[PDB]
């Protein structure tokens, strides 16, 4: 295994650097705004290296924007694809490229068996070819890796199904920077190559210089260079026509067809397109040839990329007519015209990469290295695209709920091959598409209009509902005995029980458990471990009464905590935000312990009187004139006092004190160390009056964020043995620091309301000398080195924070996991920030139309790790990589993959099991079994079942840790026949493995293996 900490890999293009050194002048450059007059020479091409280029002809097609997927299916991409398949059909030396398979396959199962023939027929032979081949061309700032596998994974299914192929290179035009997570994913599902083109202008401009602009992109602790992945970006500001011809848009402009008048679309530089003549074609060819020596003098070889498309492109049969004909004039002239030693011609891109990679073979050329990410994006002068890195968090929070709900469904359902009637297979497929639809780079990013938000909310809603009788079917088998399982596929034996979705506040949809000495005294409960360890996680439920005990299934008592059910309400009478208590319902919080991939059950038993194993809370409200808060039936009565600094432990645990606001002071960790001031601050950001506005996809900030005025606001305190906290009711936002003995966690339900032009960001103050140095995280896989540059404005120095982000100095360190993705950046030396929520009144001008005036109370969850690391071996001051520690790491998987609950249904359970998993291996803390998914049906004589394994990189600091068993995928399920090392996406077979054993992979590298059972 390579050394990822030690060893700083030496590339010719190290982003950081780069970052360093450049100055980001925005200077006018000429016709090509945002670089300088290109010059050539004439003589470089001549009958012996002939310039050959490629016009690849292309429609982006959103899976949802301005309208929802089935609105533009509807009213544009069926049409585009109807029109696309009767053109190449009819006209056998034009090409087409296609990328959102979520659109293609919605069109194919419409066609009659004549025009799937004719579509197989198009794409065999080279005219239609597709591009990437995901459900969707993902957004890579939010994005979780797992679920950008996820829709890669669906759409080349698909495609190897029903179209028999499997796309090697990848186009993605549109998101809003980029990131180094998708070449990682791509080369190991079998790419080639890739392209990109939203990166920062004064990035395209350095690179196009030192022709940099086509690299071999490797990740960041990539020392030997096995994980990089040929990269094409393109050169200029936008992938439309008018910017892919060359670097005049003025002259590009005139080469869109489409834009002579009868479609309604002009040129802004008002120049507009002429048809071609034989009386103006020599003139039109010398001005377009012109573009395009240009452009290839951005490049290193003799081949180069003219994409020919924009937005819902193709659509009109005239359309296709006029693109197609008037460049099939310009090529026959062009062609025949020695002295432009060019041979033009419609391309695919993969015949693109081909050709250039031929070149480089006969040594016409080398490629730099590169590593790095491309992220925060800018189209133009302030305006960066960090603001999409947090709009509708609502939205970005389910992303992660219903992702872990789909890993946990297809996980439980994978142990056994499933009857056809228990529609197994139909609701894991809704589920997986309709998450793997909500990667599209107008979904989670938050910047498509209201109706579509809705849209993708409710296709979300339903994929949970999925998973949910996907994982209680399966729970009910995998915990009853066989003899007496019976089930009816359609009844609910349990149903989910999820403390933190949508949350407190958000939606009361938790069941009680409802009990009774004259109706049922106990309920059976089982937790499930998606982990492959053992792992312990205290879990709690509601209940009726307060006098409940818990036991496992071999009756042994378990120590509990009861606690009552608090609920914040703004008072519009009293003009306070304070806590209700239940006088109905109550709490019940216990250690549950689960096998590796398992399940545990444990019983909740009434009782008269306080049970011998279970404990109470003590709560305060600390606040001036304080009104009595009754709790029904709970035993200890609620005290009261004025506003004061309090302090907390739990356990051996840290001890964390508190202002009299209720917000974090400081952390000890041990009973004798100092108080190290760590300070929870919120704060706003507005908006510019005058100039630019902040909208979904940009943030211009009016200045550095001013303090939300507090008053003096209402804090709960409660004290347990299990579990204590401090809750305070702030203005938009009802802030929890929960304790159980470790790293706390951070609640806050978010409820921005009417405060229009108001960004609320969640601050870290601490004294830890971290200077301009600060860490985020890359799609949950990767944490990379961020300086924070002056150079640069408030938004440009903001970074997504999709799972996490630390701080740290020679001696201490500050890890803020976070279980939804957002915005966030360290804007001085020791801080921390990261955005909460925006509501915005005004559009910004990229085309959505519209300001962020949909907010919705959500819950926002995170965990905050202070450790100190002056013993960690850590990476050198050069190396662009930064890790995590073990507590940090199990933090943020406590976040993203809880243990999930299960409530029986009826009264009694017949048949009930107490575990299941007790022999599954429990590997490695630093390994983890992504995915496992059963790949055939039951009908299937060979029954396949694929593993997605991933090894995280935690730093070592001097804990000994050295008990585990080594997991083999291939051997957790019996009659195994073979195991075979796969590509991701479980498409293609790499390794027939020797004794049908799955080695373990090495850290941060990721392996597919697919175990086939007689
Ligand atoms: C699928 O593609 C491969 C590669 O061209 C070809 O050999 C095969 O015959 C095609 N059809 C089948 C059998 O799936
Ligand atoms: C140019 S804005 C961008 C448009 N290109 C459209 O495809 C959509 O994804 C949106 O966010
Ligand atoms: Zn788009």
């Amino acid at each position: 295994c390579q050394d990822v900490v030690q060893d700083v890999p030496n590339v010719d293009v190290q982003m950081l650097e780069l970052y360093d050194r450049m100055s980001f002048k925005d200077i006018d450059g000429g016709v090509w705004k945002q670089g300088w007059n290109i010059k050539y020479d004439p003589l470089k091409y001549n009958a012996h290296h002939k310039l050959k280029v490629f016009v690849v002809p292309h429609s982006h097609n959103d899976p949802g924007w301005i309208q929802t997927f089935e609105e533009y299916y509807q009213h544009d991409t069926k049409h585009i694809l109807s029109n696309a398949l009767r053109h190449l059909h009819d006209n056998p030396e034009m090409k087409f490229i296609w990328a959102e398979i979520s659109y293609f396959a919605r069109f194919y199962h419409d066609l009659g068996e004549n025009k799937k023939l004719q579509m197989k027929s198009i794409v065999k032979n080279g005219q239609l070819e597709f591009v990437t081949g995901g459900w969707v061309m993902p957004d890579e700032a939010n994005s979780h890796w797992r679920n950008v596998l996820l829709q890669l994974t669906e759409g080349q299914t698909w495609l190897k199904q029903f179209m028999n192929v499997t796309p090697t290179a990848s186009w993605a035009i549109d998101p809003f920077g980029h990131s180094p997570t998708m070449p990682y994913i791509l080369q190991k599902s079998g790419f080639k190559n890739m392209l990109i083109q939203r990166t920062h202008y004064s990035v395209k401009k350095e690179l196009a210089q030192q022709r940099q602009l086509e690299f071999l992109w490797r990740q960041i602790w990539d020392n030997k260079g096995d994980t990089a992945l040929f990269t094409h970006m393109m050169p200029f500001y936008s992938y439309d026509i008018p910017h892919t011809c060359g670097p005049d848009p003025k002259v590009c402009c005139q080469f869109d067809f489409k834009r002579m008048g009868s479609f309604g679309l002009s040129c802004p530089w008002k120049v507009p397109p002429r048809t071609i003549s034989d009386q103006n074609v020599a003139a039109r060819s010398d001005l377009l040839v012109d573009q395009w020596k240009k452009k290839a003098e951005l490049y290193r070889t003799n081949v180069l990329l003219i994409p020919l498309g924009d937005d819902f492109r193709f659509k009109q049969n005239t359309e296709w007519d006029v693109q197609r004909v008037n460049y099939e004039r310009l090529f026959e002239h062009i062609n025949s015209q020695a002295h432009f030693n060019v041979q033009a011609q419609f391309g695919t891109l993969q015949e693109y990469f081909d050709a250039v990679h031929q070149a480089e073979r006969a040594g016409q050329a080398e490629f730099p290295t590169l590593s790095g990410d491309f992220f925060t994006y800018a189209d133009r002068s302030d305006n960066y695209w960090s603001g999409y890195y947090t709009s509708r968090p609502y939205h970005k929070r389910m992303d992660r709920v219903l992702m872990h709900y789909v890993r946990a469904a297809e996980m439980l359902s994978a142990w056994h091959s499933w009857d056809g009637m228990a529609r197994i297979e139909e609701r894991l497929e809704q589920a997986r598409r309709e998450l793997s639809l909500f990667q599209h780079h107008d979904g989670i990013t938050g910047t498509a209009k209201t109706h579509v938000v809705v849209d993708y909310e409710q296709r979300m809603q339903e994929a949970l509902k999925a998973c949910q009788m996907v994982m209680q079917q399966s729970v009910y088998r995998l915990l009853t005995k066989p003899s007496i399982y019976s089930p009816d596929f359609s009844f609910s034996y349990f149903t989910l029980d999820d403390s933190r979705w949508p949350g407190s506040g958000v939606e009361d949809s938790r069941t009680t458990i409802i009990l009774g000495e004259d109706i049922l005294p106990s309920k059976h409960v089982v937790m499930h471990n998606t982990l492959p360890h053992w792992r312990e996680q205290l879990v709690d439920f509601y209940v009726s009464s307060p006098f409940v005990s818990v036991t496992d299934l071999a009756n042994n008592p378990v120590e509990a905590q009861v606690s009552p059910v608090w609920s914040w309400h703004h008072d519009t009478l009293t003009k306070t935000i304070h806590p209700q208590g239940s006088t109905t319902k109550y709490r019940i919080i216990f250690k549950a312990r689960v096998p590796p991939m398992g399940l545990a059950t444990y019983v909740l038993t009434i009782s008269d009187s306080k049970p011998e194993h279970t404990s109470y809370a003590s709560n305060l409200l600390l606040r001036k004139n304080p009104t009595s808060l009754p709790l029904g039936q709970y035993p200890e009565d609620v005290k009261f006092g004025d506003p004061r600094e309090i302090s907390l432990r739990v356990g051996n645990g840290p001890t964390l004190a508190f202002s009299e606001q209720g917000l974090l002071k400081s952390i000890q960790l041990t009973q004798d160390s100092p108080h190290v001031p760590v300070h929870f601050k919120f704060l706003k950001y507005g908006v510019r009056s005058h100039g630019d506005r902040s909208g979904a996809y940009l943030f211009l900030p009016n200045g550095p964020a001013s303090p939300v005025e507090l008053g003096q606001p209402v804090v709960l305190v409660t004290k347990g043995k299990l579990e204590s906290s401090v809750s305070v009711g702030l203005p938009s936002v009802v802030h929890q620091t929960i304790m159980r003995g470790g790293a706390p966690e951070i609640r806050n339900l978010v409820d921005i309301g009417s405060l229009d032009n108001t960004e609320i960001v969640m601050r870290l103050e601490t004294h830890i000398d971290s200077g301009d140095i600060f860490y985020t995280d890359l799609n949950g896989l990767q944490f990379i080195k961020r300086r924070r540059l002056d150079k640069l404005p408030l938004q440009a120095n903001y970074y997504p924070i999709p799972s996490g982000m630390f701080i740290e100095d020679a001696n201490t360190r500050l890890t803020l996991l976070t279980g939804q993705p957002l915005g966030g950046s360290s804007l001085a030396s020791g801080e921390l920030e990261i955005m909460q929520d925006r509501r915005l009144a005004s559009d910004d001008e990229r085309g959505l139309g519209q300001g962020v005036l949909d907010n919705k109370p959500v819950l926002h969850i995170y965990r905050l790790v202070l450790e100190k690391v002056n013993n960690c071996v850590r990476p050198s001051k050069l190396h662009p990589a930064g890790y995590l520690t073990s507590a940090a790491h199990k933090a943020s998987q406590s976040l993203l993959d809880p243990l999930d609950k299960f409530i029986f249904a009826e009264n009694e359970w017949i048949g009930a099991q107490g575990q299941f998993g007790g022999d599954h291996p429990s590997a490695r803390e630093d390994l983890d079994v992504s995915v496992m998914r059963r790949l055939t049906k039951s009908s299937a004589k060979t029954q396949r079942v694929g593993y997605v394994l991933h090894r995280t990189n935690l730093m070592q600091c001097g804990t000994p840790e050295e008990h585990t068993q080594k997991l083999d995928v291939c051997h957790l399920l019996p009659n195994v026949a073979r195991c075979e090392r796969t590509t991701l996406t479980f498409l293609q077979n790499l390794e027939h493995l020797d004794g049908m054993v799955a080695p373990e992979v090495c850290p941060m590298e990721t392996a597919a293996y697919v175990s086939s059972h007689s």
